[PDB]
DNA sequence: TAAATTTAGATTAATAAT
DNA sequence: ATTATTAATCTAAATTTA
């Protein structure tokens, strides 16, 4: 039977919102240690979500929309062994609300564009040519009250499609880098160094976790590993989990991180500086070339990994993909089953046979 | 030569309408 | 209920700036 997606997409429970579910039927499989999370967007093509789970000891995906923890909405999919109850979130969450998140934007915002919530962050914002566009339709109706709906549809269209915010008098801009750091949970600035450009910042941004919700899901970490865990992070990016449970003050003894771009590399070793961690950060570059024997010597060197997580690229599954759009068997989403190999690895360590 | 700026629809799920 | 519509969607790549 097909996997469908959940009306509304809690998972097994947001805070704020009706719908908590505190206990869980997990295959035998799927027992840690270690625990392991796995996340990727949720509307991808038909079937995929049922292979990744299949591969997956057959854990039913959670489904999420990171929308009850922040401004900006995010369906995705978070397949994981851990346990659903005794749930926190991280304190204080994000402005909930647009009016909220964006102070300013009162001073601009039209009566007719009823949003409260923005739409998934991307790595590809509105052009300059589109806010020009916009700022052309409407500058005819200035005299006006208000202008005849039928380019209120264009524009309430167009400001949907590219996540457009009021900014000026009839400018609707697509988000700033700070915009969409401090909206997916991360700290300001986060993303600004490392010599990363803008360009690269907003690709970086887009590809990365929501941390309130990942950290809300690896909350209840903190009452099983008083002393700190051992992360082995895949696709680790800008860090997203790695802020999450330091958000969580779950002390990270070591993060190997495996995360093929350097600027993101870069960013992650800024951030494990300037918070003064004290575990052990180690960086790998390529996960193709990551060997299982180099997995098995650092889990005996420093007895093995208490949680693996990871989110292996959405590239050929997203629908803003034009032209690769092939599936899980795309150049780059192919990745998840390396990912799936090393946890394999890590499993044959930690439970074995 | 890195950045930034354009230049490009399709696929499904959700919702409304038979 | 079967199905029309409405709607959301972690992009790729070819130019052009600077
Ligand atoms: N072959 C490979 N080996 C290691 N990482 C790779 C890879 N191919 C792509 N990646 C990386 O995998 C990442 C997936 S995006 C996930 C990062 C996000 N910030 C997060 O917290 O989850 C991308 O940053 C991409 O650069």
């Amino acid at each position: 039977e097909p996997i469908r997606l959940p009306n509304p997409m809690i998972g097994f429970g947001v805070p704020n919102e009706p719908g908590l579910i505190t206990h869980r039927s997990l295959p035998e499989l799927a027992r840690g240690p270690p625990f392991f999370y796995y996340e990727n967007v949720a509307l991808t093509p038909k079937g995929v979500w049922e292979t990744i789970s299949r591969h997956l000891f057959e854990i039913p995906p959670e489904f999420v929309d990171s929308k009850y923890f922040c401004v900006a909405a995010r369906k995705r999919g978070y397949i994981h062994n851990l346990p659903i109850n005794n749930r926190f979130q991280i304190q204080p969450p994000p402005k909930y609300t647009i009016h909220d998140a964006f102070p300013l934007s009162k001073r601009w915002w039209p009566e007719w564009d009823k949003r409260t919530k923005l739409n998934c962050i991307l790595t590809c914002t509105g052009s300059a040519q589109l806010t020009n566009r916009i700022r052309v339709a409407l500058e005819p109706y200035n005299e006006e009250p208000e202008p005849p709906k039928h380019v209120q549809r264009y524009v309430i269209d167009q400001c949907k499609k590219w996540n457009l915010v009021w900014v000026g008098k009839n400018k609707a801009a697509p988000l700033e880098p700070d915009e969409m750091e401090s909206i997916l949970g991360f700290p300001k600035n986060h993303t600004r160094g490392g010599g990363m450009s803008r360009t690269e910042r907003f690709k970086s941004l887009g590809n990365s976790f929501q941390v309130d919700t990942v950290a809300y899901h690896l909350s209840v970490l903190k009452p099983i590993f008083p002393h700190g865990i051992n992360v082995l992070s895949l696709f680790t990016g800008i860090g997203g989990g790695e802020v999450a449970l330091h958000r969580l003050q779950i002390k990270m003894k070591l993060v190997v991180s495996v995360e093929i771009s350097k600027v993101n590399r870069n960013i992650l070793k800024d951030f494990w500086e300037q918070t003064n961690q004290t575990g052990e950060l180690i960086e790998f570059s390529d996960i193709q070339h990551l060997t299982n024997d180099t997995i098995e010597g650092l889990m005996e060197k420093y007895g093995g990994f208490d949680l693996v997580i990871g989110g292996s690229p959405c590239n050929n599954l997203a629908g803003g993909n034009r032209v690769s759009r092939v599936g899980l068997e795309g150049d780059q989403s192919s990745l998840f089953f390396e990912y799936c190999r090393i946890l394999e690895v890590v499993r044959a360590r930690m439970r074995g046979s």
